[PDB]
């Protein structure tokens, strides 16, 4: 029982663009920082971008200038606009609430798959 669902992944060539979306229960989303994470095979999910309920955003250096995170508070939905995609962006992407402390032990949705062809 998770309260999140991601969509919008696809296969694209390098230089392409995608827009991911995640709809979440208001009880997870409302008033709370939300983030996009990505996972490649064998590895932990790594946070990519985060957005506060007051629209403050954070990004890992390697996606700055390329990705944009946003939220629609009336639909409890978070978005990740992914431009200038690179093979190093190939991963399963997940959204979740961004809690204090380490992220271990949360329940996750199914993710959405993004492949950027070599």
């Amino acid at each position: 029982e998770v309260q999140l669902q991601e969509s919008g992944g696809g296969l694209v060539q390098a230089g392409g663009s995608l827009r991911l979306s995640c709809a979440a229960s208001g009880s997870i989303f409302s008033g709370n920082a939300m983030g996009w994470y990505r996972q490649a095979p064998g590895k932990q999910r790594e946070v990519v971008a985060v957005i506060s309920a007051g629209n403050s955003s954070n990004y890992v250096d390697s996606v700055k200038g390329r990705f944009t995170i946003s939220r629609d508070n009336a639909k409890n939905t978070v978005y990740l606009q992914m431009n200038s995609l690179k093979p190093e962006d190939t991963a399963v992407y997940y959204c979740n609430v961004v809690k204090r402390g380490p992220q271990w032990g949360m329940e996750w949705g199914k993710g959405t798959l993004v492949t950027v062809s070599s």
